[PDB]
DNA sequence: AATTCTGCATGGATT
DNA sequence: TAATCCATGCAGAAT
DNA sequence: AATTCTGCATGGATT
DNA sequence: AATCCATGCAGAATT
DNA sequence: AATTCTGCATGGATT
DNA sequence: TAATCCATGCAGAAT
């Protein structure tokens, strides 16, 4: 046996994904491209682990947006500023294989 | 199967250790603590992935020093440049179980 | 508030202790008389500082093995190997009060 | 090399420690209890580690009041934070030999 | 030549 | 004091 | 044009 | 009547 | 009353 | 133009 870790998809957070109101929205091609496929109106919860084994639980979840839906990690907030990370800067996830784990990163503003 | 991820230590990077002399000198109670205990000065190779997929292989090392040892990694300026790593900065190191993959994180210095 | 630590219990580790299947073997008097009542052998996800001051969380799990049962810690190799333990050293619980938080350290044997 | 950790103490946040001034009080008789004795207003810097290996440097420093003084650590709201602590919760300080590390831990309020 | 690379030595700071 | 640790110095070996 | 920083000062709250 | 500590607060320093 | 949180629905952006 | 996406606004809810 020997593992890998895989990165899935990153995002950068918005004003409203920053802190505050406590939701994340989710690129949608990767929410359902990366994270589980959900149908159920509020969807899984989300459980990932950042590098220095630091648990975090989240919602995943949906919204019907229009015909199709918004996809939101709720329940991010310890999460941003336990990292103290602020708006504009970028929160990445990734994957252990085998076994799919999720592991989240995040990177600083360039500047 | 579930994977599970523990910090290992973590290193605030010296001039020596980002220096271009291409060594980084690990605490010599965190190397035995945490790193496989090596019996020869000629040391073993080590692999460390970071977040974003990029694998190193660094030679884990140590040199006799009064009659106790030194321990450093061997091979890191590859790691430096390319994770962007000053003088200041920290390094991280934790790990993932089953397997005892050893994983690597980075904190830019808080000025 | 000024605090105060408690012996508890010893226990020289076995062959099949830690190792490659990671479980540390309790006496089933100092499981229950110390550690946290359990009901169902899934167990609960337990907290512990070494003496090293790192934090660990094992899994405090049994099997019921008739009757009786057999009480396990889950997920101790890393942390006996970081206090530099071998089959046949001894590992020791301790309390911290107030609070009763638990202590797990190490002597190493007479030779 | 016998391991070892001992308690020193704890403190309950208060708002002012929880808050963002960044200055936690430590109470008199601890800090001149544990702490490396200080002559001069202007503090030492102090590195204290977190439970998960992680270095911090706060200020130790003390302030004139009436006839005596009282004790700060200073800088310590990107901890506390990380901690995910806020008033009400508690801190606790331990020294772990060899080295005479101080070791910084924080349980939840009871609630 | 003169620079870089290797392996250990030494010394400032801390326990 | 006496001891330890680790950042860096600095002598050969090697470009 | 504030907010944060400092270095305490004051006062509520325990004995 | 003491003492200790959570917090007020009034200038200085920093947007 | 009056701030907080839920679940959308609107409309600028970016294919 | 066409269709989405996604940042955020904003009413019934709920504290």
């Amino acid at each position: 046996l020997n593992l890998n870790i895989v990165p899935l998809f990153e995002k950068t957070l918005s004003a409203s994904d920053a802190g505050r109101i406590g939701r994340l929205v989710l690129p949608k091609a990767c929410a359902e491209a990366y994270f589980p496929p959900i149908s159920q109106s509020e969807g899984i919860p989300l459980k990932i682990q950042d590098v220095r084994g630091r648990e975090w639980t989240f919602q995943f979840r949906y919204w019907p947006n229009n015909n199709s839906r918004m996809y939101v990690l709720e329940g991010v907030t310890p999460c941003i500023q336990s990292m103290m990370l602020q708006a504009g800067d970028t929160v990445t996830f990734s994957r252990v294989d085998p076994g799919g784990k999720l592991i989240m990163g995040s990177r600083k503003a360039a500047n």
